[PDB]
């Protein structure tokens, strides 16, 4: 100890306390209520599967327009094309439920990437078509082939 490591500033302005802010991606806003995981392909074993992860969710079939898969890895990548489709399930939780899960889903696709060549894996926010023909935001991941 001694005078290395001392601190000249105010103690009170430096002791670290209890409830500080903490990271997290919230990519929610303020004013929603439910967030939705849109999920495809190989990635529903973990997503739509898994039963400790999908439990509480309510899920339907949607399809997403203008999205395609990359010729490795699981992932798919917005191309903007409009036939390009991407059918596959919305799970939707209410939205402090969601934050939780959508944190959990990102670190699992993101701790060992299968195939790191064909881009970062992602996740934003698209709208997904149901089947009634209405749409619902929803979170998906994606892998961008830069």
């Amino acid at each position: 100890a001694a005078k290395p490591f001392w601190p000249s500033d105010d103690l009170e302005d430096v002791v670290v306390k209890p409830g500080a802010p903490v990271a997290g991606l919230a990519l929610l806003a303020p004013d929603d209520t439910t967030g939705c995981l849109f999920t495809y392909a190989s990635l529903k074993e973990h997503d739509e599967q898994d039963e400790e992860f999908a439990e509480g969710s309510t899920v339907e079939d949607a399809w997403l327009y203008g999205a395609k898969l990359n010729h490795n890895g699981p992932f798919a990548y917005a191309t903007g094309n409009t036939t390009d489709i991407v059918k596959g399930r919305v799970l939707c939780w209410p939205a402090e439920t969601f934050e939780d899960k959508l944190e959990e889903v990102y670190i699992f696709r993101k701790f060992d990437p299968d195939q790191p060549q064909e881009g970062s894996i992602r996740c934003s926010i698209a709208p997904v078509v149901l089947r009634d023909g209405s749409s619902t935001d929803a979170v998906w991941f994606h892998q961008t082939p830069e």
